[PDB]
């Protein structure tokens, strides 16, 4: 199997029991879905229905695990009165392909499908919630949003950190808010967490629901999350240019620093894509920069071109600690540092080759604000429209994300213990193996 | 969920059970790699009914993974390639991937394409089959079609299996619809038949993704891709005409998974007409009617199978085209000036080369197919289930269709984008 | 040299005299440029300068040619009082990429640097300069026109086809138009000069200025109109479809129908830039279908594929008369009557040919929608600011066109009366001949 | 116009004559070619002054075309081809056509490619040469660098015409700058000195379009697309922020054409800083006050060669970023939160694909270098002025260089589009 799961290196739990995965609920569900008619009576969930969380059989065919996950749909029953609730969103952490996307969705699947009485769209991140923030809050309608998922980055904006719990809950009861979507990694949704339980302490009718992105910081969970497949699109991008450059410098070594913190799944899948990639550095096989010169001498061996694909995660026990605004591990400059570590090298090797060039891509920035690519879209569109109808539904202090081609519901202490990372004896490492020079 | 089963037009099997679902393998695993794990069919339970769920179903499909033993002689194995069918992206990336790992990974003797689909394995055809080494597959991957060339129809398997015999191959790689599988299985046999030792290996082939017992093939995801910026096209033409029709014609001879998902990826049809919904002319104007009384443009999706009651089809894009031009002439009193422009990018979609993802997706299919293939797998075709890679027999997977579920949460979406009668 | 110029068959001028080419002027430059300041004095005409028509010596060097072009640029003393004009705006025949960033440019140069008082913009076409149409103008500020260049098509909509000209021009009096901008072709320019003659007839100080497309109609005079570099991008794009279909098909033809009316750059230049058309027809070389299955012929002798470029303007004379709409001849579909007679063709020759395959590309709406690409938003609004320079001071019944890397001022009769054409024997169809299959 | 003229820092000639511009042919035009027009330098006059305009300048510029007589034996000459410098967009377009025009229009004997710049005709790397024939270069027009490699600095110039004279080149094309056209110039010279045959022919290569008697060079629209599409991300970057900053670096050594057309054509830029305008920190700073005045958002480009006093530079993208981090620090106070992203898009713009127009571009001017060379002429570059395309003799070409004209009317669109100080 491509990937894996393995504890989280900051978990709020511990170990994950059925107990840890069961969705909470606010209390109630006293109206029918305005959208359900007896005709479409069918396409509601009455009943809460699961999935199994490893497919795998142990050997009718029975798990090799006992958890559940609670899969996500339209409902029948919901909590909130349509036409009286209002919905707020805000976008948290660094920004990357399709945030607008889903601001875009949330806003229509309330307005035209709920019949909401407004959206609210808070800017730049928790700051927007704080109290001097909260004065520059916008009102999402129709005509706001309807050709914003053609560009990079967020309108509403974004920022890191988190902001004082009692004051983000006290603009959410002084707006009226039932809904609070929060866009965003690991500490937006641990922010999130904060926010519920605030909320739930003060017994106010809110719903902190999470909309996930994990390319640009610590969160790894579902399968795919929304910006991925762009991600991976301009990644080879990178990747063409950084061979063009190799293979037009006699000894030449093109350099690609791609997003990848816990995981290496972009760089992974960027190296096949590209099928240019002769050195894939991912976070889960960490090796010393000693080895990396021997890859590289292999390479050079029969060959004056060099192209090494770098996740910013990989090589962190290489140099000089802590979290960063948005609660990620702070991170060094693998790019800069191996960069350097290669000059060295063949500095000292000049005799072996004549004459040599590195050359350093980092498309971090071109990667992380570009507009989604049409599939990107339908994902962003679909996990969006879920996430409002579990949301009305009800769901409160969870994700939306998606295992096994399904959209499923994770509470958020769960998504932050657990990571999906790369599968070293996995199809897909093996590839970028076949791929790429061989130590032996 | 977003899709349903129904009997393919010619299913072989009628209903289906575990032994059906399991791999056939040549005999013998005797070498060693140079260098059965099942999935659930099905995973979902019935309920947290303490203690391991159970699948609700008793299927189990096979997963897709290299071998430790494996049944050919690795430096002694010679690969053989064919494309039938009509072209999608991915092709190359199929061409290129297997060829590089039989190359690469087990050293196979050689490598050979076939040209022009099956007429490339008859006596005549086998004249033109190619050598592929690294060098002559190294950068087709930047190109749209195949290199070896396609052509629909069968051919004598008598014919192919004496030139697979000739050129000594032990593995055969058919890249196709279900139909070139179907042949593929008759070549399968007829090998079997002689107490040839090849295996028969079939990697699927569809940009509508209406292979049975997967989720995804690939070319689906760049046809997505193409089929928005059309749409976008559509819209800018529609947009740009008081009371303009942009009518867009799309893949989709018997699903509509590419127009249901071109439509909601980019949120600009006003009326989206799929194989899985067919309706009258009258009201397809009705809804176009509805759509002008708020608005001076109307942008209409189309798949190549709807509207057939207006082997294959007729061109659904033209009669539609041309019955929307009579009915606002029809109507010139209600609509003053009316425009409707057509637009077919039919060819430039599945001649185009492959978004990256797509390229990921062919390698990998392509790099799993050599792996269990090596190792005896045959009758087969690679393929992806609940992001997860599986075996599954040709005689299942030409049984069965993916199709729209109009009922599922894709075309809901649609339904809610595009205008409504009531 | 790449091109030539030939009369228009319809010309408004027999003959091209150096008054021909005398650019009107409004009477009166009363008001000084208020961008001009002592500083930037230095930046503004004082004069009218000129250009060779024919930059060609006799044998300091005498051109070949007596007529001069006036060139285009910011005046110092202007016609129309800045803060008191207003501007208008229509776009009529068909769309072409740079619309949108046309309209953009000449609203933002109005109201920044002239400080106009109101832009309007007419829809769709001259129709929307008819009483009935007079009544959907819309008015454009900078917050409309901020993000459109972003999209192809037209935001005020198009239409073919004139209007009354007492109709329209007693709009643009009844509306207080100062400057009206036709963005447009021939027939759009033909409109243009007749709206700009019933004005002079009135005695209102009104200027008509035209800012030209040309790649979807009969006119042709600039070196380089707008949305012709991206016409030519997507004109690639579609010959390699067509040259991937016909590469995998035994003997396998791709046919694909590029525009040109009465010119063949685009057919021309795409079929060098993409590097694999086998055949490339244009209108300045019209030869029969016998010689076309005879190019073809020689193709299949030595491969099985083949790649036939073909501008709409080519083989007219293959069959069935008058104009369309906007005042363009009329014309047959060659891309399909062209599909037909090769179908026709290997079908009486199956025995020379075992399997045969045509496909036919048509990727017109897909080149005509398309948004601009970078270096023609650049084109389009270098074009449209030179043009609002030029109407504010006054030019009136002209086109602005770029000749020899330098914009002019042209007046409409002339730019009506000639076409600039494929020059058979000069260096771009000499390369095109190179590429492509000869005869001998 | 948009730009001007100004002695290039190593100038051969410090005036020009129309001596100056006469292109030197080598003696003789003996065979037919297998299948001298001037154009004026400046096309203005001085007044319609009755009867045919004289142009304001004596000066005239040749033609470049095929000719009739040519001075190589077609069937017997050997071509050889180098590129020297950095990288830029259409390298392979010049390769490609250059290597099809010979073979196909001339039949020459063969096509040699040396490796890495002059590097490559040193005794030493003249081992690398490779015969250039059509497979090898069909399809190279898709891929970015170049694929015989380059490299800067000279090489004697006596082993170079000792590699060209042993394997018999009688025409050598230089792709390259003014450097490595001046070496060209040497190459010529030596050769000459021996008597050898051999035409040496350069084609200009800068992404900076810095190259004079030149409205355009080979690579310089593509650039501007790229330059665009990074800027859109810096904006996107700048517009998520409160108080943003968006820093995007691009080519501009000692011009900054690239930037100022980068900059209307996405009218995003707030700050253009060019190596034309040099300007204090303390003056961009105020600028950047100045907007933040009235926005949330702000984008700087800024170009290579800029700020040096802040054989080449340093790093001016990296400086201005950290020295706006600092002015935002220390205005903490007044700017509460901000962020800086600093964007270097260098090798992504020159090492990509060419556009479909600068391929065009790159094609003719290669075609258009062998129908002179091949008729004799040398010790020249092929260029295109005035929309026509024109030989010049090296000497002229690498005496002066283009820069932005500050009051021009490409550069008063980006004052007006960019924050003003006053
Ligand atoms: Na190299
Ligand atoms: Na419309
Ligand atoms: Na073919
Ligand atoms: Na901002």
């Amino acid at each position: 199997v491509t990937s894996k799961l393995v504890k989280a290196h900051r978990a709020m739990l511990n170990s994950v029991t059925q107990e840890d995965l069961k969705v909470d609920r606010l209390p109630g569900a006293d109206y029918p879905n305005p959208s359900k008619k007896y005709s479409s009576r069918t396409e509601f969930r009455d009943k809460t229905d699961y999935i199994m969380y490893n497919p795998r059989p142990r050997d009718n065919p029975v798990s090799v695990s006992p958890l559940l996950c609670e899969l996500a749909a339209a409902r029948s029953r919901i909590h909130f009165n349509p036409t009286e609730t209002t919905i707020g969103i805000v976008t948290c952490g660094g920004i990357c392909p399709g945030l607008n996307d889903v601001i875009r969705s949330i806003t229509l699947t309330g307005i035209n499908v709920y019949n909401v009485k407004r959206v609210i769209g808070f800017r730049f991140g928790y700051w927007g919630l704080s109290k001097k923030g909260s004065q520059t809050a916008i009102e999402l309608h129709r005509g706001r949003v309807t050709n914003i998922h053609h560009y990079g980055g967020t309108i509403l904006g974004s920022s890191r950190g988190p902001q004082d719990p009692k004051e983000m809950v006290d603009t959410l009861e002084r707006l009226g808010v039932n809904i609070l979507f929060t866009v965003g990694g690991d500490g937006t949704q641990r922010g999130a967490l904060v926010i519920s339980q605030e909320a739930k302490r003060r017994g106010v009718d809110i719903s902190v629901f999470g909309v996930p992105k994990t390319i640009d910081n610590d969160l790894s969970f579902s399968h795919r999350t929304f910006g991925f497949q762009t991600a991976v699109e301009k990644a080879v991008q990178a990747i063409r240019a950084a061979y063009a450059e190799a293979v037009s410098a006699n000894y030449g070594v093109g350099v690609v620093k791609l997003m990848g913190r816990d995981s290496g799944f972009i760089a992974a899948q960027a190296a096949v894509a590209s099928a240019q990639a002769n050195i894939c550095l991912v976070p889960e096989n960490p090796i010393s920069e000693q080895e990396v010169m021997s890859l590289l001498e292999r390479r050079f061996c029969h060959s004056r071109s060099c192209v090494i694909i770098v996740a910013e995660g990989f090589g962190q026990d290489w140099g000089r600690g802590g979290y960063d605004a948005s609660g990620n591990k702070k991170l060094i400059d693998i790019g800069v540092i191996l960069t350097e570590k290669v000059k060295a090298f063949l500095k000292a090797n000049k005799s072996r080759y004549p004459d040599s060039t590195v050359k350093y891509i980092d498309p971090s920035y071109m990667i992380r604000a570009c507009p989604p690519s049409a599939n990107d879209a339908l994902f962003c569109a679909t996990l969006a429209t879920l996430a409002v109808h579990e949301a009305m539904a009800g769901a409160t202090g969870c994700i939306i994300a998606m295992r096994h081609n399904n959209y499923i519901l994770v509470p958020i202490k769960v998504a932050t213990s657990v990571r999906r990372v790369l599968d070293l004896r996995g199809q897909l490492w093996r590839q970028v193996r076949e791929i790429t020079v061989d130590l032996g």
